C-alpha cells in the first residue's frame, strides 16, 4: 500500500511535489487542497482539488500533507493547523522566526500525535545539514555559504513592489574571486558585498523615472543596499523571453585544519534548473521519513537535523548497508 | 562533564583521533590500547598507553571506545570483542564483508547494551551518506563516485608485496574528462578504465628486472588490471621526500532530472590533505553520537544512514535550530 499524500498550496512549490511524485512509486496524491476556489486550480495531474475546509474531513485518507505555501504569512498559519490533523512537512524559510515557528508546530503536533517536518528544501535543508556537518567533522575552520546563481522570488517581489516598476527578475550571483579564496583554504574573512553581487532586469512602467527607480532599487534595505547591484532595463517580452526560469544553486563550504596544520576542506554545491522542483523532489523524500517516524509511535516537530537519512529512502536498512554503505 | 574516549589502536587513525580530541573540547582521551607492548608505543599526547587485555578492566571508565584497527582483519576481530564491553566507533569498510559485520557486531552490542557504529569516515561514511541523498532526492537520474587524487594505501601495499619492490606509494587520480561530463549533466555510461587513472611510484630492489614489476602492477588482478596504470621507477630517497603525506579526496555528485525534464546537480567533494587526520576527526563527531544514543538507551550496531546530523554536534537542538538551519 502506497503512502498517500496531500498537497497544501498550489504554487510552485505545489507543482514541484506534484511532479515528484512522479517519481516516487511508493506514494501517491491523493488531492490538492487550495484556498482559492477549486474550479479556479487548474492541477496538471487532474487528481482532485479541494478547498483547504475540507481538509479535516481527509484526516484518515492522507498520511502525509505537505505543506507547499509562503513562509511569510502562509505557512505560520497553515503550519500549525495542519499539524492538528496530519502529519506534515514544510519548507518554512524565514530565519528569525524559525524558533517561533517550530515551537507553534510542535505544540500543535505533540498534543495530536502527529510528525511535523518544518523547514525541509535547500536552504534550509540540505545546505542545512551541511553547515552541521562541516563543522562537527572541522571543529577548527570557516563555513561559507554562497547562493547561486539564480533568481530570487524575494528580491524579485521586492523591485516589482516598487512604483515604476511593471516587473522584474533578480538574480543572486555569487562573486567567483571569493568562492576561489575560500576553495583555496584561504580562510578569507569575507563582507556581505564581498561575498554576493545582485542582478536585476526590470520592465519599466509607462512615465517612469528610470533614475528613480535605480535608486529605490540600489538604497533598498534589507535587499539591496549591502550588495553591489546592477540595474538593466529591458522590455517585458525580453523578461519573458530570458529571464523565465526558476534555476539557482550554491555551495556550503568547509575550510579546516586538522590539529598538526593539514588544510582539509569539504564542499557541498547544488546546480539546479529549476529551485522549486528540487525543493519538492526533497519534500517528498521527507514525507516518507515522516510516515516512518509516525508509524512508530514519534510524534512533535522535527528539523533536518533529527531525521537519519536512511528514513528517506524507499530501500529497507539491510539494502542500503549492501548497496551504499561501500564502494 | 567531558565524554571518555579510548582509543584501540595506534596507527594513522590512532594518531587521528588524538588529534581530532584535542579540536573536541568536550571530551577526553583515556587510554591508548595496542596490541604490542605499550613500551614500545610512544603517542604524541602523554596519555596512558595500555595493552588491550587490560581495556575490559577500563569498562567503567570509558565512554566510547574508537576503533581504530586495520579492516582487513584487525576489526572482524575487535569491532565484536570490544562491543562487548563499550559503545564503539569504527571504520570499517570492506564492501563484500560488510552484511557480516554489522551482523556481528550487532549481535554484541545488543547483547551487552552498547551502540556500535561502524564503517565511520568519508568513504564509507560521508561519501555514503551522499549516495544515499543523491538518489532520494533525485530518484531519476545517476551517480557517480570519484576517489582521489590521492594516496590509496591498499594499492601501495599491494605493489609493496611484489618481489623486486623495496617500497611505493600509489596515487588514485580521477579522470578529468570523465569529472567533467558528469558534471555537464551528460549522464555518460562509464567503464572502471574510464573513472580512474593509477599512478605508481616505485623503488626497486638490489637485482631486480623492471620490466616484469611493471608486468606484474599492470596486470594484477583486482588492484590494477581495469585501470590504465603508469609506473615510475624512483629513489627511496625521493619517494620519502617527495611521497610521504596522507592526502586523499573526491566527488560524489548524483545528476538527476525533474519529471519536467529540468538538469539537477548535486555534488559532494573533499580535498584532504590528511585523508587518515580527517576519518579520525569525523570518529569523534561520530563518538558524540553514540554516546548520546547510549545515555537514551540505545544499543546496537548502526551506520552513519542511522544517525540524525544533530545528534554529531556538541551544541544543543535549539541552539543548531537557531543558528544553522537558515542564513
Ligand atoms: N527551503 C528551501 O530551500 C526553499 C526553496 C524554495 C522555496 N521555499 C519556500 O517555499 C515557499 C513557497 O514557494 P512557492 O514558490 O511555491 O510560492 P508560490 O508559488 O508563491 O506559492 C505559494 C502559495 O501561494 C498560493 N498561490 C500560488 N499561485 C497562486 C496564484 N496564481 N494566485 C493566487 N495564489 C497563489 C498557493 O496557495 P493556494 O493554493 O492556497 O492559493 C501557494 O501555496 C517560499 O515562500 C519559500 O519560503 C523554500
Ligand atoms: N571509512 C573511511 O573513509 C576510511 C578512511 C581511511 C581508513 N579507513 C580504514 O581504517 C583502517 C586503519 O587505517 P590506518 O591507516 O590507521 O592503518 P594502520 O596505520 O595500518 O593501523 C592499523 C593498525 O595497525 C597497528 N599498527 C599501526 N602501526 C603499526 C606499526 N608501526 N607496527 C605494527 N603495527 C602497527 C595498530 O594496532 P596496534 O596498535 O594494536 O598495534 C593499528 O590499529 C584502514 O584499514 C581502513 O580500512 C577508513
Ligand atoms: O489553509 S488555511 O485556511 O490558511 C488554514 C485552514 N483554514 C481555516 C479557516 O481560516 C482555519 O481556521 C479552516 O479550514
Ligand atoms: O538568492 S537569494 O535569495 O539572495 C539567497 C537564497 N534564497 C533562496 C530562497 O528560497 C534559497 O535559500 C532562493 O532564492
Ligand atoms: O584487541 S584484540 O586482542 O584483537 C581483541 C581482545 N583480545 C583478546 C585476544 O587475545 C580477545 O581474546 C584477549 O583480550
Ligand atoms: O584510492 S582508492 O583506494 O582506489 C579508492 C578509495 N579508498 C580509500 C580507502 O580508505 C577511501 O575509500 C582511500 O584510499
Amino acid at each position: 500500500s502506497k503512502i498517500r499524500i496531500g498537497i497544501v498550496g498550489y504554487g510552485n512549490l505545489g507543482r514541484g511535489v506534484e511532479a515528484a511524485i512522479q517519481q516516487n512509486p511508493d506514494m501517491e496524491l491523493v488531492a490538492v487542497f487550495t484556498r482559492r476556489d477549486p474550479k479556479t486550480v487548474a492541477v496538471k495531474s487532474n487528481v482532485k482539488v479541494l478547498h483547504v475546509d475540507d481538509a479535516q474531513s481527509y484526516k484518515d485518507e492522507i498520511d502525509v500533507m505537505i505543506l507547499c505555501g509562503g513562509s511569510a504569512t502562509d505557512l505560520p498559519e497553515q503550519g500549525p493547523y495542519f499539524a492538528q490533523y496530519f502529519n506534515t512537512i514544510d519548507s518554512f524559510d524565514t530565519h528569525a522566526r524559525i524558533p517561533d515557528y517550530f515551537d507553534a508546530v510542535n505544540a500543535a503536533a505533540e498534543q495530536s500525535g502527529k510528525v511535523a517536518i518544518i523547514s525541509v528544501g535547500w536552504d534550509p535543508g540540505l545546505f542545512s545539514l551541511n553547515r552541521l556537518l562541516g563543522e562537527v567533522v572541522l571543529p577548527v575552520g570557516n563555513t561559507y555559504t554562497f547562493w547561486g546563481k539564480g533568481v530570487s522570488q524575494g528580491h524579485s517581489d521586492a523591485i516589482r513592489r516598487i512604483q515604476g516598476v511593471k516587473n522584474a527578475v533578480q538574480y543572486t550571483i555569487p562573486i567567483d574571486e571569493a568562492v576561489n579564496r575560500v576553495r583555496s583554504g584561504e580562510n578569507p574573512e569575507l563582507s556581505t558585498r564581498e561575498k554576493h553581487a545582485r542582478e536585476c532586469f526590470v520592465v519599466l512602467e509607462e512615465g517612469a523615472d528610470p533614475a528613480k527607480v535605480e535608486h529605490e532599487i540600489k538604497t533598498m534595505p534589507n535587499y539591496f543596499d549591502e550588495y553591489d547591484t546592477t540595474v538593466h532595463f529591458i522590455s517585458e517580452e525580453e523578461l519573458k523571453q530570458n529571464h523565465s526560469g526558476m534555476p539557482h544553486g550554491g555551495f556550503v563550504i568547509r575550510s579546516g585544519k586538522s590539529d598538526e596544520g593539514h588544510k582539509q576542506i569539504i564542499e557541498f554545491s547544488l546546480n539546479l534548473e529549476s529551485n522549486p522542483m528540487f525543493t519538492s523532489s526533497a519534500l517528498v523524500a521527507y514525507a516518507r521519513a515522516a510516515y516512518r517516524l509516525s508509524q512508530n509511535g514519534d510524534k512533535g516537530a522535527k528539523t533536518v537535523f533529527d531525521i537519519p537519512f536512511g528514513l528517506l529512502s524507499p530501500k529497507s536498512p539491510e539494502d542500503l548497508r549492501k548497496e551504499l554503505l561501500t564502494r
